């Protein structure tokens, strides 16, 4: 429904891509991860996410992060597929971030109900939708990832 | 407050958040050698001169410093002004700077509903106790993208 591929135009903080997929049921994904890294929010329904010889079953409210260089599959259920919205993103300073969260760790959590996450995603899947950079919408996901990366640290913290 | 912060970003960077209470008749006339410092006048009064203006400036009025400019801005003798900065720099913070308008003159008046004193008073309260190991970096970079949002909103290119 949603897959909005942005020019690798900053090397600091740079929004890669917005998407949103329902998936099919039974049918996935199955490769080595090429892009920096990839947050994938949860919305609706049921899948499985493989990475290192672990298999999640995720639902509603889970995340799972995609990074440069990980073997991972994932699959929609069969009874009851997931929606997915991911956020890819790239630059020198989003890689430091990154390192102070532990959800790099395992690369999957669950968002606690009153976590700031989910509203930024979704926040950065619309505005994506209808992009328009003679309207700044280029500064407003900038500002929106900065948001982002402060939430997965305030929530998920490195001891 | 006078918090300087290292040039450690090139796309855009939070170069200094300070709060400075003038002192009467007294001020400051240079060559502005930082590459943007937006100024917040939060109480009171003074001058600001640029290019052959003299500007009367008061609560809620903006003063913008660009690399180059010859100014010089007082304080007034009956009622000293109060002001916050932010001084920013980068490629990315240049280009924003460019789709508004409040560079042509380099002073303006906020508006009822602007966000704009909101955001400079927020950076100035996080820079005081800047700790950057609870990631205040993020956070004033964030609060920055926030505040050329908000200038160009409340003051866009025709
Ligand atoms: O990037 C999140 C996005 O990944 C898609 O999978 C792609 C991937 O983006 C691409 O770099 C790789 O070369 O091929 C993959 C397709 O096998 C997913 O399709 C999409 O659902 C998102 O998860
Ligand atoms: O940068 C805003 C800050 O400027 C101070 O003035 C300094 C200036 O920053 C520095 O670049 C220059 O070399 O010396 C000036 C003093 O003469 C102001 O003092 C301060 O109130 C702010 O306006």
């Amino acid at each position: 429904i949603l897959w909005k591929k942005y020019v690798k135009e900053n090397f600091e903080m740079n929004v890669d891509e917005c998407g949103i997929e329902q998936g099919i049921p039974g049918l996935g994904y199955n490769y080595e991860v090429l892009k920096n890294a990839v947050i994938h929010y949860v919305t609706k329904g049921y899948g499985t996410f493989k990475f290192n010889g672990k298999v999640y079953n995720l639902k509603q409210g889970d995340i799972f992060i995609l990074l440069k260089g990980m073997q991972v599959e994932y699959v929609a259920s069969i009874d009851d597929p997931w929606e997915y919205y991911w956020i890819g993103f790239s630059g020198s300073n989003a890689n430091e971030y990154l390192n102070r969260t532990s959800i790099t760790n395992s690369c999957v959590a669950n968002c606690e109900e009153n976590s700031k996450i989910p509203q930024i995603i979704l926040n950065m899947c619309e505005i994506s939708k209808t992009y328009n950079p003679s309207r700044s919408d280029d500064i407003l996901l900038l500002k929106e990832l900065y948001s982002l990366l402060y939430a997965l640290i305030e929530e998920f913290p490195k001891p």
